[PDB]
């Protein structure tokens, strides 16, 4: 039908068929007369499936022949979504599978909507692992991501009465066709036990042992015939578990446990023992398998010439304090030595600033899970503490500051300050969050060390994002500019010759609309809800956090409600407001954010003066399929942070490349987006970071806005008195509370600036031509925003390794 | 290479072959270069599956057309043993596979080595069930085998220090090849909660709720084109269950742990609430499916029509209760009518008379895991006991006896009784078993409703037994007669005009002493334990009870050893004496049975004046793997229960059938193998049920036995004194004190007759042909006790329906 969806010939849809019917009985057992769309699902990702193999086997043989430096991404969390279709992407194969599966009367699209999404992760760091994986492969680099396989991903949200609720996300039930059990490469991790001293050295023993067993998931290059793997790892008790008889087998699901299910907080430590023992086994079990493969290429000098180990935020830490103990302990390489290969080896990228989610883990923990790690990371502090005392002598408090050992109430490990000193190369996500790390939270580590501090500004990956979830979009574009853009986006900037081409302008507008309409459909279908197809489609998706600023969001529609009411027959530009989002289980200031929300809707969709030119509407079960749904649908993006607390932002990009404008302050990558695409065609407002220091300084006072804006007063006033709640009247004190008393983040500073930039967005969405216009130039300039950007300056200025667009031979 | 094993056509060995490198690629993505064993195993189990889909989907399909009557039966054990070969030789594919793999490289005999047994049962009764599906199937009855899909069969046995040591059976490790998911037909199953009476009857309200997932696995006959289904069911907390966070997903684990462990008590009961829970479980999950397809043929008139249920012992007796509160509670039908439907459609087997095997659930347990089911019972009762006090009026202590309730500190529920009102038969397993059964324990019942009672006496597929793990035997056998017998062991009667065949005497020999090698040095390599394949082959196998008095083989044992040392330069007749079989985890008497052989065989073994003229070896994990590999090796059987005590038999029958000689006690299936192969060729000893009987009634005094025969009173002052456990002199205390005060079994009632009954033994194994002469008696004469002639029985005098042996269509 469409051309970047590939070729279509007659040998291979015939082929397609063939293979169809062959996995729908002998694999499924079933014929056409009982089978279930499930079980027609099932016979397609089989056939897909299929055509990997001999990718994925040769691949992995290349770089046994070549040996080249190897790229190992340890990371809590790959938020992968659905695999089908994007597989069928990478390897050319939509058209046919499309033409294939039609012939036999069915619907590919609707087959697609039965696989459910592998959600083994919370939002943006666990998503930027997944896009890091296929640039990964996209760009020809011997990478490996390694993590635990949940049972359980992120919890599937409903809403009931206006609140969240939790349901177990049992992603496994009906078994998952993209995996190979790899039971033979089982290994041992070891909890507990105690350190004994010997002549030669340390030994650690009476350990329990919990086995962890790879499960191998392919991860296809873009048309290169690439297959790298992700090796994610499952907890297994060994036989002799516990081994009256009965509870001896049953008490196996506590060793189990550890790879059970993903814990659901993003931006928020939680010191808990499951937690921590989650991070030593992906760790203990991923090092095991690279020192292997290693091995099979005596002299670790070289180690760091042919392994890179990536730490996805700290919580893969334990990485540092594991390696110097293998080599230390089990291969006798002395401390200074063993030391050099591990800061050599490996390189940490830091996530956030806000300090609730740094990890510092009690020391009492470590000394009964992990006594012998305890020993070595008071043995690195005290040698860092010694350097840090013969730069900066007679500095004290440099050295409480630095110490990875922190003192108080109860003793903790700071783990940022652990992979600091153990890495070669320290990384922020983009410009800013990288110059708030060397100014700020990390400054001490900055001037003893100025080498190690890099900037990799966040990016994601246009194949999922642009060609999978924008089909449409890709098409129009490919027929002005060709194919090539696609795993070269800089290519995008070609664009800008088309932007007063009446044609393109059209076609552009067409494709979004056609999106909306798609997008309407969905929402009426799968949620009887009634939207205007003809609205501002104004969406905020993320995870519900106070930084964030849904509640700014929030206030803004209220304004608008308001507004109307007072001037109910004076034309406004008619919205869909879009909030979607999940709630960290124990986050009770999120729980009503979200209930403020869809009780908003509840006054809003049902004023008969109001009509179809405002509807608030609550997006349930937001994550990856359905960030593929709404992200091509939007005409406005909200990104809205308190400048200073987004790391980077990922949906940000998304948006960008999907024909939306862009609502935002001058936080994370925005920043850079602005740059990109000129700061006359992005709405921004509200403070910088220098505006919110300076207020910090003299300190913010909420009362004062509240005092001198008519219509924030209002808003206020009727959340307190309960015209959003007549059945509880106090049930939003909270709410009100913290922005009067205790908001760290600004939300009344940046009101005024925020409605007034809202006006303007609603201004030039009256000129369809001219925001059009802007969009183009916003899609034209996303290019820098390609993952496959961000892992070339990882591989050149971290890993060191070139990058490689060459194709692989096929058969 | 062997006849019996099938052709190996050259179009059938080109295809296997392909599909074989196609499964190695496609299914386990491997090469030839990095394959493992295991590997191999998985791409030939795969390979042989393939050919059973057509014939399993137009088996069901036909059931379906032609509406046959439908046989359940409904089991908490099948134990079912390894698949690979059992398959081949059903579908006749064996000498193909065998060329196939040969031509690969591989040897087809190593890779069947690598399957795990499904280890689904503790002994006889579970075997039974395996044996019967396969019987089932060959003889074209539509029959479905249900039961639970444990995660953990019988626990593997390890021998440490002459001390069992149990260790979990992972036997889903690798995956199951031999089992489909089938999701879709998930099915609520409720425990706890509370009655409601209402209007309209009772409610079963506020329940907690697990779900039942079928697994299906594929039952084909013997060369007939019919795939029966066994579907196990497994355990699964519904989504929203529990549902701080995390407590409540790691909480799922209590829901799942109703199939987590086969119990592996066998002829004991141990009243504990997961147990229960299995036998509701597995009820409940069935009953709704069976009612479901009933549907799919308003009027249940027409249920013990077109459906029987078989009771395998009183595990599932729970589908009394259950069936009356689906009929009554949900469908609304009278209770009269209900209850016809319900003894009609129910028959129920009794597999035991030992007191302390009998389940007798308390009340509270039922009170508050099913207070429905408990209600129901009461109301079964109250009518039933109003019958007998009708046909037996003034009675009152039948009434007391019959009643389902028991008094008593605890009121408990007799699960028996409840099978016998229930049920419109009733049988036991042997003829001597089914009288006893008539006479003593169920009296009450016979002279109540005679009618009820019938025998069905075990048997075993010949299949599995002769064919798969003797096929040796199986082509000599073949030569003569054809293989007609296969499907129709009674033809082996033939074998009688071979008694005085030179050739044939000559060739039954032969294939003993390859069996015997081959057994020999499977006992090197896997245990490095050497053995004499000269001596004569002396087993007892089958698990460890006091009954089953594996106590008195030690005292023969002992007698032999002693009498060797008395006179070292007289001739003795050579023996390897093998003992295996697991013990029950909490049966302390049996662990120590075990830890007396293995000392035994301590002291034998490295006695040098002994020599190679006596060895005592205990078999370790004895299991159905392990049976098919030692029942073709033995020379002579040991069946040695109690009269009365053993209800059957089924390991007596593999022996008959495999060419060894049997000393035994007139019990169970014993009796009629005597009678059918006569009772001068089967060596008879001991008690009598009627003997012990009589010394019972004067009182059983072991001291008279002790004082009576020195041989006797020397190897229990041996055992007192510390001469088998010289640094625990007192190891063995409560074994010689079980002997000589409280002795259930009287081993020593029997010793006299058993030790010059195993003189004649030795004797006639002086005189070679003799002794395979007696054995050609005993092979052709083995027919009666083949389970395709019990299932035949079943079919026409217990479910009305008649067997089969017509082909169905191929392909
Ligand atoms: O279908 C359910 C089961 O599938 C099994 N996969 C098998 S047998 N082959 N896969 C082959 C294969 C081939 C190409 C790509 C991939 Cl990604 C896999 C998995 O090991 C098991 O954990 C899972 O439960
Ligand atoms: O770099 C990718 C994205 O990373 C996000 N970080 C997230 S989700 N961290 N979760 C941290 C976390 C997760 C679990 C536990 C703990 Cl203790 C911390 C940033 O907020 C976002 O600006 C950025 O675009
Ligand atoms: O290989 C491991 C997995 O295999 C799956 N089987 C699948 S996908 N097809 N089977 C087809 C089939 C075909 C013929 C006979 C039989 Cl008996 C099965 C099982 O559902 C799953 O529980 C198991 O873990
Ligand atoms: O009919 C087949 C065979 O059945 C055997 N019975 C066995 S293994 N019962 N287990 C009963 C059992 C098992 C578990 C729990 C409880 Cl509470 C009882 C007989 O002992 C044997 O003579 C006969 O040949």
């Amino acid at each position: 039908q469409i051309s970047v969806r590939g070729l279509a010939g007659v040998e291979n849809v015939t082929e397609l068929k063939k293979n169809f019917n062959r996995h729908l009985h002998f694999t499924l057992v079933k014929d056409r007369n009982v089978a279930t769309p499930r079980d027609y699902y099932f016979a397609l990702a089989h056939t897909v499936r299929d055509h990997l193999v001999g990718r994925w086997i040769r691949t992995q043989q290349h770089y046994y022949e070549k040996d080249p430096k190897r790229i190992y991404y340890l990371s809590l969390e790959f938020y992968m979504g659905r695999t089908l279709q994007n597989t069928m992407v990478n390897l050319a194969l939509e058209n046919a599978c499309d033409e294939a599966t039609y012939q036999l009367g069915l619907d590919m699209e609707e087959l697609e909507e039965i696989e459910e999404d592998a959600g083994l992760g919370n939002g943006g760091l666990g998503r930027l692992a997944a896009c890091f994986l296929d640039s990964m492969a996209t760009l020809g680099l011997a990478a490996y991501g390694y993590g635990i396989r949940y049972e359980f991903g992120i919890f599937n949200q409903k809403i009931c009465g206006g609140w969240q609720m939790e349901e177990a996300d049992d992603w496994l039930r009906y078994g998952n066709p993209w995996e190979k059990a790899r039971p033979e490469f089982t290994l041992p991790v070891h909890f507990y036990g105690r350190v004994e001293h010997t002549s030669q050295g340390a030994k650690w023993v009476d350990t329990q042992v919990v086995l962890a067993m790879p499960y191998d998931t392919p991860v296809p290059g873009y048309r290169n015939n690439v297959v790298n793997t992700m090796r994610l790892w499952s907890a297994k008790a060994p036989n002799d578990f516990n081994l009256g008889y009965i509870q001896a087998v049953l008490d196996r699901n506590l060793a189990e446990n550890i790879s059970r299910v993903l814990y659901p907080n993003d931006n928020f430590f939680e010191g808990k023992e499951l937690r921590l023992k989650q991070e030593y086994f992906v760790v203990a079990a991923t090092l095991q398998d690279i020192i292997r493969r290693f091995k099979s290429s005596t002299n670790f000098d070289a180690f760091p010439d042919k392994v890179a180990i990536q730490l996805n935020d700290t919580h893969p830490s334990l990485a540092i304090p594991e390696l110097m103990r293998v080599l230390v302990d089990l291969e006798r390489l002395d401390w200074d030595k063993a030391w050099e290969v591990t800061v050599k080896t490996c390189a940490y990228t830091n996530h956030t600033v806000l300090p609730e989610a740094l990890e510092r883990w009690p020391v009492h923990l470590l000394e009964t899970l992990l006594p012998r790690h305890l020993q070595i990371i008071y043995e690195i502090n005290q040698r860092f503490l010694n350097r840090v005392a013969a730069a900066f002598p007679g500095d004290v408090d440099r050295l409480r500051r630095m110490s990875l050992v922190e003192e108080g109430a109860v003793k903790r490990i700071n783990m940022a300050h652990l992979c600091i000193a153990g890495s070669h190369a320290v990384n922020g996500v983009a410009r800013i969050h990288s110059e708030i790390l060397k100014k700020t939270i990390f400054k001490d580590f900055y001037e003893l060390e100025p080498h190690k501090f890099q900037n990799k500004t966040n990016g994601i990956t246009p194949r999922r994002w642009l060609v999978l979830c924008n089909p449409g979009l890709a098409e129009i574009i490919a027929e002005r500019i060709g194919e090539e853009y696609i795993s070269d986006l800089d290519q995008l900037r070609k664009l800008l010759s088309y932007v007063d081409d009446e044609a393109f302008i059209r076609d552009v507008a067409k494709v979004k609309q056609e999106n909306k309409l798609k997008f309407a459909a969905y929402l009426e279908r799968e949620y009887k809800v009634h939207i205007n197809p003809n609205s501002l489609f104004d969406v905020q998706v993320k995870r519900i956090h106070e930084y964030k600023r849904q509640l700014l969001n929030c206030l803004h529609v209220i304004t608008l409600y308001n507004r109307i009411k007072k001037e109910p027959n004076k034309f406004v530009v008619p919205r869909t407001v879009m909030i979607g989002g999940k709630a960290a289980p124990g986050y009770h200031m999120a729980k009503m954010i979200i209930k403020l929300i869809t009780a908003i809707g509840d006054v809003v969709n049902h004023d008969p003066v109001v009509g179809d030119r405002l509807r608030v509407i609550f997006l349930e079960n937001y994550r990856v399929s359905l960030a593929e749904k709404v992200i091509p649908a939007a005409d406005l993006s909200e990104q809205i942070s308190t400048a200073g607390t987004e790391a980077s932002g990922t949906g940000n990009m998304k948006f960008m490349l999907n024909g939306a404008l862009t609502i935002g302050t001058m936080d994370g990558a925005n920043v850079e987006m602005a740059e990109e695409a000129g700061e006359e065609n992005f709405f921004i407002f509200g403070m910088r970071v220098e505006d919110v220091d300076r207020l910090d300084q003299r300190g913010y006072n909420a009362q004062e806005y509240y005092d001198r804006i008519p219509e924030l007063r209002q808003i206020i006033e009727q959340l307190s008195s309960g015209f959003f709640s007549p059945k509880q009247p106090d049930l939003f004190k909270d709410i009100v509370n913290m922005l009067m008393h205790h908001d760290r983040f600004k939300v009344f500073a940046d009101y005024e600036e925020y409605v007034k930039c809202q006006e303007r967005v609603s201004a030039l969405y009256k000129n369809p031509r001219e925001w059009t216009r802007m969009v183009i130039r916003n899609i034209a300039t996303s290019g820098k925003f390609s993952s496959d950007r961000t892992i070339a300056q990882y591989a050149r200025e971290i890993w060191g390794v070139e990058p490689s667009r060459q194709r692989l031979p096929a058969p």
